[PDB]
């Protein structure tokens, strides 16, 4: 297949995590089937249809945990199938691709907002909010409460190895909220000043578990053993509908150097192991709320949010397979 | 009075962590009150006095978390002060300070080498061992189970914002003891293939609590909440007399720029503040020992350590005011 | 608007809670409306519809936690509004109005009858029981046990400040119920000897938690720890709809002279402050099941509750609203 | 009046637990009302529908706990009552009979296939699994991880007092899996060891609690303590509708001579008692997953599964009932 | 035989809460014995020695709970009895039983004042404290904390039935301190916003359980659900030497008229109980530290303040038997 | 060395368990060394004490993990080998074995009694009582309390794999006690009816683990759930000296065959391991007190014990070794 370079260079800039965050990565994937799309020189719909299932691999085998990449493409692609599977012609075939990404970047914008409207209602007048890694969802939230009027400071940690952390805290400093930074292992010794947790996800499975940043589950732990309510915002494609199948989710393993860079680790003894996950698992019973655009929900309800919007697509294999 | 250079260096080291740990810091005060002795020009008993008082004070004033200092200083200057009161000359003084000194040096060498062999009967071939930071009575353990024959893994957690993970790391290595290194974020996840937790202590209070490395205390929650063994390798000295009388341990808090470098720093807005934390407290239902030169005991024992080696001091005002 | 006398006099009975009790409160608003639609001299659809609107708002600023006054209310108001716009005439939207607001009382009554023998299943011969204030719901549960021969007691707390519980005790006796009477604070002391916990709700949120008279989260806390089953006898009109979209539930501040009397607290100093919070959140995780016209939920399932009888009304304004 | 021997045996058989299993159980009462009919000299079908109820009742008076065995005498008997009040003749409730019965087996094999090949998509290479009692649907689980070329190993709880885990044991061995066997009351000494408990299930009642051999609270439990997850492999069968409207599950208590052979029991004094309950009720905050054949669910989503699946049921008398 | 007035009204006084608080009344015991020997017309030892005995007989059987009473009686009368054996004549036997009396009274004063000293280290500026009942060793601790310049302000629970919560509320307010003041069932909801729990005792048992006030139990179960620290402020006369031998200490029930009024009470009917419980049992767990006027100690050490105190008498009888 | 046959029979007896029981196990090891010296046909002290010691190591090697077995051995071998390095001659030293041989027994049989007076004051009239395995120092406690007219039931668990659990039953109601023999699966199910556990102990370490019959950890964790006291009945010399400097509790592991006879257990897969723990360890937290002889302590008072009892042989070499 020809494939255009937009589609190599996102996928390139997603493994390198110079595209990152879960909601950002997906709009990113739509945009770079959207564009595969637009500049096709396919001159049958089987050419396009070829170019736009490599594509879709190409984007898919880049990070595994967050499932907003695959729930994007599969948003695009069900909706391709089906309309050249249904004797769609090349320039119908083209025009689904590209306005189903739009329409899939357009509700994730809009996803986002409503979220932030929704938790924005949970944040009072004085709350010190704690917060992990940096997550356009949570964000959202405290940037309303702020925009309502309600005076909130922000703890950030610092979310090692590759301190989003520091993304999170000039965002929120930049719409004038008040940010206290810290390192991770500070978050016990803090939680008792700490009215709420906010943080965002990677994917939600079927039994209420939420995958987010490394160290997200230690917060929750030790917010629970503080009575601190614990609020993850997630959009509705943050849902793993793999897991409603027993489908474990893999935590992605990345390059020691983003802890040691490579000039200080070369030097290093053999016998020393650098292990680097990206993600861990929190379960369910350290979770009070799951804040999505349809609504509140307790954990143990995203089983719902499957069965109403990703069950109808278990049945049949991945829309870009062949 | 006429402090010798040692006194004036010693302190700026403990001040800027060039010299750290609570054990190594305690001999080096030890050392510096030695010192003191040796060189000081002075005439007449009174005259060393207070040298070793003024000294004393320095050295108190350099870093508050860690009780092993004071209980160091308390060790030569309780003696010194028996000894100028009973009426001793000069030289008879300044002999009473510097064999006190080199007696709780060695004191303190020994108490490390036995700490050593009490907890390594605790490490069973096989274990994956998970630590923190670096202190050198919980190395004691793990380097003296590994030449037992015991084939152990240490996993060691990389220590924000000093990194004294990276000590531990190297260290362990180079007795021949594989290492995974990890963030602190990381701990709960690795916590389900942990067999045990050995860590340090800087103060150990009278109801059992803890005051460990800023993370401490999050890394023993999750222990407990899996059901792996909390040990804290404590010298004597580390247990801290003030609490029995209900004085509160300060959490010593360090400049942002070990967090944030200064040249990064400086370009952040006014509205963000940096908190550094440089310890926490674990209470004591998440430790199950804490092993002593003298013994394995309950963290609700340390009131009988307290009560049997420094309550008799109490009464009296610090050895070193006027 | 020419507001009748019943809706005034209900609206102060609410407020200085002669009528009191989440049901009763629902079923005597409801009341208002049918007699305001009965007794208007109004000419014009117009004119009526703008009393009932008056007489709604006069009715929902009385006591604000329990969810059931309002739930009455639209009850009563989305079919009164839906005929307004739909061209009824006087007569027709008079009707409405009445045959609404007696549809409510009507299915009130009959979900606390239905309420009490499903939940009486759950009770077992020899069981004691504990509840606090006084519910209708938890009396209808009790009552149906007592009533199918199973040898109940029933330990009542007095419920303070307002005494609640002295109701609850002498109508209990008058059914032939054997009653324990104790004051709150004994709820743990005697939770040893209980079977079961049975209390109402005013209000159940999108999340599970139940909110119900201050003393109940503490009961709650104390049954969670000694296994003691923890049953909240609920009417779906007790369920909350604005919390799905994150809406906090207000916690009614009662006036400090409930606590202590005028006469009394005129004499005390003025550096005491005397707050009386007349309701608590009881979190899902300390509640068994919440006990539904409908049949037994996990507190989780209150979502589903929600969802199917109340989700359609939130995007649409307050059906009294200009 | 003329009821087959099958159904008479069949219903012996279940009783003295020569047939034992909920499923095969409940497959048992669909055979044996299957050859009541096939054998049945009826010549009218008012006659055929009293002896269905009549075998019906016989084959429900055998052993109460297990909601499968109801739950398929309800399969075949809500369609064969639909269809002799329909009118239909003799050949077509004869067949309604034989064919609903026919279906339900069917329909109980595949699921106990398809829950196999979602539980195993759960199990991780290396796992070590603990189970208790003899459970197909868990085995099948276990099985179908083992032909993935997963190498588990499962420990065997020997399940007092009639011995259900030799039966395990030797038909895991069978299968090529290693096996550990222990005493009931060594499950909290191995686990630490154990990476997921995976039991089975004879009733799953209204609010997520497991009705199971018992034991299983006990082992459930402690895999709560040891962050061990709990999966319970269970068809929609072996959820209980009657529990919606809040009837309590009856544990049936067997003979003491299973405890105590006859021979020693009879020499025993008058004032010991030996009590044998056969179940126990393991409580939804010690289960993390129930994986059905629809999928993986909290346990908090019984609730759901009854609603769509038995709901509809409720408001008529059981199908065999006069 | 001979009993002077004083001894008949100061226990009725202490039967009736005239004079109450577990030191209040220990001291007033003491008192009492003092009076009865100062104004003994006794002319023989023996006599003196009837009278003591018969008094201290008298106040022991006033109020069980608070062993206290008993020390305090013992403290007397061990000495009382050792000079009587000894050979005393009746001025040195009447001047033993006056100075045991009168010391016995002084170390009360100086150990409450002591524990005030000692406690208020551990409260910080801006703290609150949440209280129950009415303590004087827990008033010290806040008095002195406020005396150092701390800005703190006290919950104070209004303590059912007696409502000894009022007494606590004007006497912390005449000091200066603010307070808020709530009934016994609020103390969950306001627990968020405690930072500490001081509460006293009135008898301590050698597994560290403290017996209190009913309510207690709750207010700290609640607090350790909140990781607030829970302080018992508590002399070393309120720890119960029989406990190391077994006993259980007796909780008196009082009249069911302080419940509810005497007027109100005779017009309800005779299958309502009151049942009036004046103490519970807080477990260690759910305790810190207690504050004695040898320091602080976890509870689990109330073993060894027995044992090193009141250890040597638990071979005799009472000093008071015959 | 001549070594008498009761010596080798004891051996053998306990290895068997035809001697089983910690406590007289300790007796049986005790009276053979008795029986050693008696029969000694020694010349020389030199020959009895090398007889002494070589019996010592036979008893020793036996079974592992009741430490009461070599603190017996200790007993009497402290005091023969400070009598040989005294120099006593061949009848002293003869006498100085039987004699602390008899002083052991003796104490042994007082303790128990004492244990039993203890706590029996802890039970209450109409308890509930659960044990497990069959040990004479909780029976003790239970023949106690009926003897003073408690209406007591005790609950038995059978412990398997060897039934100590029909030992206790029938010893109970030969004493007139009414008995509830069960599964030691069905103990959670029946802890709701349960309102004390006394259970024994094999040894006690320095941090307050309780190592018991394997079982004894699930009962304590399911009492501690359930909040039923759970209270170990324990002589001093169940306590374990060499826990105070880190040593590890042996656990027994016995053979397979008294888990599956032998003629069933040949006929099994290979792939099939049968392990068979004898013992597990139960947590300080999950114990209330220990009753010893000498009173009621916290379990984390054990160290006290030992700090008193045994410390003082630590820096020596055992008294039986060259
Ligand atoms: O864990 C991360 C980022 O992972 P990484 O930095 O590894 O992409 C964020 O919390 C989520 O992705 C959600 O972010 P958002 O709410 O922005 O979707
Ligand atoms: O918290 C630290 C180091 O603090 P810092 O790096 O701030 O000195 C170590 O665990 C203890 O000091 C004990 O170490 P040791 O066992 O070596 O005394
Ligand atoms: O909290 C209260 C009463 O509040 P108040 O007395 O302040 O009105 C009751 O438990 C519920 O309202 C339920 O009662 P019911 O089940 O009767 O609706
Ligand atoms: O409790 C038992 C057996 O009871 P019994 O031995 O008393 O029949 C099994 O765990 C379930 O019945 C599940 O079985 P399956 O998954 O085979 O249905
Ligand atoms: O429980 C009470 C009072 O009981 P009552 O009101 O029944 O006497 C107090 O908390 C203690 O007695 C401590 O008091 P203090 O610290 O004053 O000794
Ligand atoms: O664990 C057992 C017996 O082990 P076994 O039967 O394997 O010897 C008993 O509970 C203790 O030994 C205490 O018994 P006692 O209190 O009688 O010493
Ligand atoms: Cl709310
Ligand atoms: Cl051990
Ligand atoms: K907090
Ligand atoms: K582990
Ligand atoms: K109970
Ligand atoms: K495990
Ligand atoms: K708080
Ligand atoms: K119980």
């Amino acid at each position: 297949a020809m494939i255009v370079k937009e589609v190599y260079e996102t996928a390139e800039k997603i493994k390198s995590m110079e595209i990152r965050g879960a909601g950002r990565i997906a709009r990113a994937a739509a945009q770079a089937l959207m564009i595969q799309a637009e500049k096709s020189k396919a001159k049958e719909p089987e050419e396009l249809w070829n170019e736009l299932k490599v594509a879709s691999k190409i984007l898919y085998n880049t990070r595994p945990t967050a499932v907003s990449l695959p729930n994007a493409l599969r948003y695009v692609m069900h909706r391709v199938k089906a309309a050249y599977l249904g004797g769609a012609d090349l320039e119908t075939l083209r025009f689904t691709a590209i306005n189903s990404a739009k329409e899939f970047i357009y509700n994730s914008e809009k996803a986002i907002e409503r979220i932030g409207e929704i938790g924005a209602k949970r944040i009072e007048d004085g709350d010190i909010i704690m917060t992990h890694c940096h997550s356009k969802a949570a964000i959202s939230v405290m940037k309303k409460a702020f925009e309502q009027g309600k005076n909130i400071k922000v703890i950030v940690t610092e979310t090692r190895p590759k301190w989003q952390g520091k993304i999170t805290a000039k965002e929120l400093a930049s719409y004038g909220i008040p940010v206290i930074y810290i390192v991770d292992s500070a978050a016990r010794h803090y939680m008792k000043m700490t009215d709420k947790v906010v943080m965002g996800a990677d994917s939600i499975t079927a039994n209420g578990a939420v995958i987010n940043k490394i160290g997200t589950s230690l917060i929750a732990l030790t917010a629970k053993e503080h009575r601190v309510w614990v609020m993850i915002a997630a959009e509705t494609y943050k849902f793993h509908p793999a897991t409603m199948l027993g489908q474990l989710v893999e935590i992605e393993m990345r390059d020691p150097t983003e802890v040691i860079p490579e000039e200080e680790l070369r030097t290093w003894p053999k016998n020393i192991e650098v292990w680097n996950p990206a993600f861990d698992v929190t379960p369910p019973e350290y979770i009070d709320v799951i804040i999505t655009e349809r609504g509140i929900i307790p954990p143990y309800a995203a089983i719902d949010i499957l069965k109403e919007e990703f069950g109808w697509a278990l049945k049949y294999k991945e829309p870009w397979e062949d």
